[PDB]
């Protein structure tokens, strides 16, 4: 009974206010304890789909496509991916100059120490796409070192077509069947496990909002308007102009891409929210072929919101230490914390773990005494600011998707 | 050659006396680096079986039986299993009391204390069933996710069967079928390694009696004997008697059930004997649809054997501190016993593990010096009686399979 | 464009001459920042392959060939193994009383030290031969459990075929089928990765004489030599003449093993040579049912090169300490340097570590002070050493299904 995209704003909206509520009378723990189990089995049962949903689409998806394509594709969303992320600190930066996030605010010295962990070699990164093992990608996280398995297995399908043979032009047939068989399983799976969404959605926003939504006063609320303004003139000043600029109804866009947002807001993990996105792309009839490929890849590449987040941020560990960022070292931030956005995981709160990275950058290391306790503020309220980041990290790659999807 | 049944009874009784003889002699050291890896070869090759045909025959099953029929099956055998294994606890009780183990007996304290082992909350296990890898769960063990996803796949499935589709309807066919292969496939299987079962039957009891048949005397000889014939009363009592009253006759269900229950009480792998209880519930020709939820689902579920062992052993460590136990706190032993053989897992002695819990719950901890030496008297003898439990346990699956299978 | 097979030949070429000249004016780790990743992405491609690649067509080879042909395949070809191993020990320790490497030498005492590993019970790794979760065995590595499970299934699939049912019949059809899809598919990878293989090899060799070439002076030259020369009159000696007796010329065998042998020549790893080792059998026609089974358990068992290695060495350390073995002492060493073959794994310069197996048999174990100085000068060369053994090792595998292939 009842649409299913109306239950979600119901339990979004009343659960953001009886998390508030709930937590203001101090019930911090009486929410995570009872409440949360519900929101943690709404992940639980996405993060489960994401494996077999991802490898087995993909398999059809590099098999149905041309070889020429997809390769052309994959550059035309690489060079959208890095100039949204690109346009995205400075966006964020252009909301620390607006806003002023810590402005004169002096912090409680020697409260928290943190310690950077050192990032591996890019070498290694890179070298790493490829799995050793394609059975142990799938059967451990993985989804990137899969997505290249897929493409390449995928492929390799496509030309076992062509085979003179009937005994292997039927075989190759019966693999990619089977495969397709299993994604169109996950696809159905999705709606059942969104079924259970607004119980999910209600769950987790008033964990968020009872245990952190207290928090937002002060210099964190203005750096908290500060983001979520900057977020919401990405969407509409980036997204909504580059759909209008390549003929896509923005408005309709947001009416097939309202499932996956509200789960990436609420659930906190772009890698999460996959099997939601991928479905909600294939709901608005891109190809098999492009969307298996770019919606995986920009999970973990493409994070708009982050690298907006991590500007803004930047700027106010910046101002709560005293000295400003010189004009070169603005420009300086753009290129690492677009680095950072790439490298940040679809994880809840990896974006400002990941921030330690463009935080060495411009000069203030996070071993700095009053650098560590106004980072520990940020930190505090993490949560508030990871719903934005990812929603707009989600809804960036589908807007990029749909662009490519019109062009082919 | 040969009947495989006689030649497992053969290896079963030649065993136990060749392993007494030897054990007894003092070659307890022999019959461990001789004999019994040829028992471990049979314990592996079973093993193997497990994750395959679980996964593709519950896959079929789901999809075989409708969503509907599967639910009310659920309800009925968990009704079951929870009824089944209450009434285990209170007969262990009755033989508790019935025989007196420990009774008139004083033990040197202080050898060794023992350690908990804490447990993780109930909340968090159940969570625990949603795999957030159903690649990651087949990869490493855990039945029970598989248990989730296969279900969960399988029902969806049956959802591509009626689509308006061709190519949705055969690639979901066609998917079905190669994992029915599978599930056919380890049946094939499981005859085969069960050609191997007399030798590993053989070697297996001859390293269990070698290494423990000369401790089962004296007071640990009254205590066996307290187990064993209260889980004959078990079967006689319990599980002939409500196979009776649904219309199956108890004897052609113990001749089918042989080779299962055989497995078990040599194995003492209630988990490892699953492929065996499996086959055993397909030669009765069982649905499915009910026995492949059912039988993995009460491999670590229903463990009426676990049950009466944990009630005996609670009576005898009372008996042997002294003072005895309330009307009150032998109706707090159904309880925790209920909880903790739930919670014992479907892997040798490890009943014995949770016995520890149950023994909290009355009031006598095992980090207390004399309770922690009269639990080592226990554990001396522990594969004697793990044989029986695991037995026991698995029988049930069996009874508690069949009876839901008469009424559907 | 251009030839496959040419391109290689001229990678190695002109790879081993700018390696050797890099590395002599010191840029040793310039090499290994820039060229090396290039060399190493071609290893991570050939890897990918392996898992998918060897089960698939194994599944497919004992489904295709009579369990009987099987079983006796399995001893013609471990009769083959273990009598080429000897030999070839044989033929080391020949080289090296007709060369004499480190004759006259003394070491600078005392540098480094060695720290023997402790090797597990036989009975240990024959039971693991076992797997006992067949998705964990392809999940991580796991070749020859994979290879078990793998003559299992396929042998399963079989009886199935022969099976009363319709429904049993087809659904072993199509999951065959499938598996038989991917096998076919990983093949036409192969043939795209060995596309890349010139690049790769050009920076693989650029590594190895880059860190290594120069250090092959002196008495160091004169073993290498010895190891050399030795595998060679392997290469004529033992297979172009065991060939030739068996009616297979020889002269085209080497013509259409070229792929193997190169990859493995440069790659260094017997185990990921494997898809090209396995495509190159399938180029000559040899039977999957036969070289699905063969060939990847030739990986690990058959090293005739590594056996003929860690004779030459036995006899390095020997001089270079200054008292001769006896004449029953080298008997000793063909029993221990066969045993430490098999024993050696399919990777990178495993050899060298599994050569202190061989030693202590002799009477010099590695803890030893001047033994573990002089060991160290053997390790320093190993690459060097371990491209020659490598292809060895692999061409007997090929030799060994070739023969065994063409009695039946
Ligand atoms: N929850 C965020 C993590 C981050 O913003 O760093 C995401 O997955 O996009
Ligand atoms: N062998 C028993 C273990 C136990 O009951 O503790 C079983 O798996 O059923
Ligand atoms: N690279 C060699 C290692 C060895 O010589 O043991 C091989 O894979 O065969
Ligand atoms: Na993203
Ligand atoms: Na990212
Ligand atoms: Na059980
Ligand atoms: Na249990
Ligand atoms: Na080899
Ligand atoms: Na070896």
């Amino acid at each position: 009974e009842y649409p299913v995209l109306q239950k979600i704003l119901i339990g979004l909206i009343l659960g953001a206010i009886v998390g508030l509520i709930l937590g203001h009378y101090g019930y911090a723990d009486a929410v995570k304890t009872y409440v949360k189990p519900f929101g943690d089995l709404f992940v639980r049962l996405l993060k489960m789909l994401v494996m077999p949903i991802v490898f087995a689409s993909l398999v059809v998806g590099a098999a149905s496509i041309s070889p020429a394509r997809l390769g052309r594709v994959g550059v035309k969303i690489v060079v959208y991916y890095l100039l949204t992320s690109a346009f995205a600190v400075t966006l964020g930066i252009i909301m620390a100059r607006l806003f002023n996030p810590g402005a004169g605010i002096h912090l409680a010295v020697g409260g928290q120490q943190f310690q950077p962990k050192q990032a591996p070699p890019l070498v290694k990164i890179l070298l790493d796409i490829v799995p050793t093992n394609p059975f142990g990608a799938l059967a451990n996280g993985q989804v990137l070192p899969t997505i290249f398995f897929a493409i390449i297995l995928g492929i390799a399908i496509t030309y076992l077509m062509n085979s003179e043979n009937e005994k292997v032009r039927k075989s190759a047939e019966t693999l990619l069947d089977a495969i397709n068989g299993l994604a169109e399983a996950m696809y159905k799976i999705v709606n059942g496990v969104m079924q259970y969404a607004p119980i999910g959605v209600f769950a987790l926003i008033a964990y968020v909002m009872a245990e952190q939504g207290v928090k937002v006063v002060g210099e964190l609320a203005k750096v908290t308007a500060a983001v979520y303004v900057g977020l919401t003139l990405q969407i509409l000043l980036v997204y909504f102009v580059l759909l209008k600029i390549y003929g896509i109804d923005p408005i309709s866009f947001i009416k097939k891409a309202k499932d996956a947002m509200l789960t990436a807001f609420v659930t906190r993990s772009s890698s999460g929210t996959l099997p939601v996105t991928m479905r909600v792309a294939k709901e608005m009839g891109i190809s098999e072929g492009i969307y298996s490929f770019t919606l995986p890849l920009g999970a973990t590449i493409n994070m708009d919101g982050t690298a907006l987040y991590q500007g803004v941020c930047t700027f106010f560990i910046a101002n709560a230490l005293g000295s400003h960022l010189t004009v070169g070292q603005q420009l300086t931030i753009v290129l690492t914390a677009v680095l950072a956005s790439i490298g940040t995981a679809g994880v809840p709160g990896a974006g400002a773990i990941m921030l330690a990275m463009v935080l060495e950058s411009v000069g203030l290391p996070l071993t700095d005494p009053n650098v560590a306790a106004a980072y520990a503020m940020i930190l505090g309220i993490d949560a508030i600011l990871d719903m934005g980041r990812t929603m707009v990290n989600v809804t960036g790659d589908l807007t990029g998707t749909a662009i490519v999807a019109k062009t082919e």
